[PDB]
Order: C-alpha cells, then sequence, then structure tokens
C-alpha cells in the first residue's frame, strides 16, 4: 500500500527522520565517535572514502562503520589511500575484494584533497553538485553501487562537523542495498529507486532520508528513544516494514 506508506512516511517527516538519524542509527553514531578523535576535515574525507568501499563486506553494516571509527580515532593519517592499504587486509568486517576497493580509493584521492572546512560547507549546501563530483573523480555512474551511499554519509559526517543541518535533495535516489531490495520485495513488484521515489514525492520526503527511517529500523534499531508522538509513528511504521 504505498498511499499508506507515503502517509506514515509523510507523518514522521524531515524532523522524524533526522531524529533517527541523530539518535537511534548506528553508522551516525560511529561517526560521531570518530569526529572526537580525528580533525573534521579529515573526519569528512575518511567518511566519503570508507563509503566507496563499503560493499560486499565480511559483515554488516553497523559493525563496519563501528570498526572505521574505532581504527580511526586518534590516528595521524598523511594518505587515505596508504591507511586504507594498510587497513582493509587487517579489518574484520572489510576483507573481500581489496584491489579494486584501493583502486575506487585513488581515483578519488584528488577530489578528497579539495576538501577543505569551506569546500565541505559548499558541497552540504549543495549535495547534487557533491555527487556529481564523487561520481566523476570515480569515472562511474551516479547510480551505480555505493555512490549516493556516499552522499548520505558525507551528510551525516557535514552535519556532525558543521552543525548544521541540510535535508538531502528530493534527486537523489534510496541506496538498493540488500535490506531495502529485500523489503521491498515484500512490499511491492516494483523496482526499489522507483517504489521510493513515488513515496518520496508523495511524502515528500527525499528517498535518503526515508533510507535513514528504514535503514536502522530493518536492522532490529529499538524505536523506544523516540519522544512520544514519534514513536507512535514509528510503531505504525515498523507494522508496514516487520
Ligand atoms: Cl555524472
Ligand atoms: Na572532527
Ligand atoms: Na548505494
Amino acid at each position: 500500500g504505498s498511499h499508506m506508506i507515503a502517509r506514515i512516511i509523510g507523518e514522521i517527516g524531515i524532523e522524524g527522520a533526522r531524529f533517527i538519524e541523530e539518535n537511534i542509527d548506528e553508522q551516525f553514531k560511529a561517526l560521531r565517535y570518530l569526529s572526537k578523535g580525528i580533525d573534521s576535515e579529515t573526519f569528512v574525507k575518511l567518511v566519503i572514502a570508507n563509503s566507496l568501499v563499503s560493499y560486499q563486506l565480511t559483515g554488516k553494516g553497523e559493525q563496519w562503520w563501528w570498526e572505521f571509527a574505532k581504527y580511526f580515532y586518534g590516528r595521524d593519517v598523511k594518505s587515505i589511500y596508504l591507511a586504507y592499504k594498510e587497513f582493509l587486509p587487517n579489518s574484520r568486517f572489510n576483507r573481500r575484494l581489496i584491489p579494486q576497493k584501493l583502486s575506487r580509493i585513488r581515483r578519488v584521492e584528488t577530489f578528497l584533497s579539495t576538501l577543505t572546512e569551506e569546500r565541505i560547507e559548499e558541497y552540504y549546501g549543495d549535495m547534487s553538485s557533491l555527487w556529481g563530483s564523487i561520481a566523476r573523480a570515480l569515472g562511474v555512474d551516479k547510480e551505480s553501487k555505493t555512490v549516493v551511499f556516499s552522499v548520505k554519509m558525507f551528510g551525516y559526517a557535514a552535519r556532525i562537523v558543521l552543525s548544521t543541518f541540510n535535508p538531502y535533495p528530493m534527486e537523489i535516489p534510496i541506496p538498493e542495498d540488500s535490506r531495502i531490495v529485500k523489503l521491498t520485495k515484500k512490499l511491492t513488484n516494483e523496482k526499489p529507486r522507483k517504489f521510493w521515489m513515488k513515496i518520496a514525492r508523495e511524502s515528500g520526503v527525499p528517498p535518503l532520508h526515508i533510507d535513514s527511517i528504514l535503514w536502522p529500523l530493518l536492522g532490529g534499531a529499538s524505536i523506544d528513544s523516540a519522544p512520544p508522538e514519534l514513536r507512535d509513528k514509528l510503531a505504525e511504521l515498523i507494522k508496514i516494514i516487520r
């Protein structure tokens, strides 16, 4: 029932997506932790690099992002490529496809070097521009696996270092990972990005914010940390998605 889903998503709204992002989502929690142990510019660069290698993991996303945050806390990172050349083969949760993953980091090194504090601010105010800068640095389609995710994670990191919140653009689609694809197959025969773009347009909640609502809940995150009115909306959503 796409209409019912859009209604509940719209009731949750940007404010509800933001509450979930900032209080429930373990990937955000991992980022906030890392931000206390490394400088803001290096933090953002690392988040983008990490996102672009966050596929075909040897663990769940929550475990992987916590491993990343703990690994880099307090480290003196002089080259992001060399840091990942050391990190990935010693990691618990990202041991596979290392050559391909390192080649992606190599391709974005020059782009990452442009991320001064001001450039980060500018990209947070125009995430559609960031999306293309990342995709073109890699030389891949804007919609290929991890690219949209890297914009999502940038938005978490930028919120943390800039202390301000800019909603994601409506035009950036959801990430099509296992959790979202599996949920979507239970709801519809439509392809996930098309189904969720319709719900985004009907609700006015951008797809990346819908993803932020859904992804932690699909991982079994509790909703009892939400304030009462939001908790009731999330309970309604859980009936649909779990
Ligand atoms: Cl492009
Ligand atoms: Na920081
Ligand atoms: Na993605």
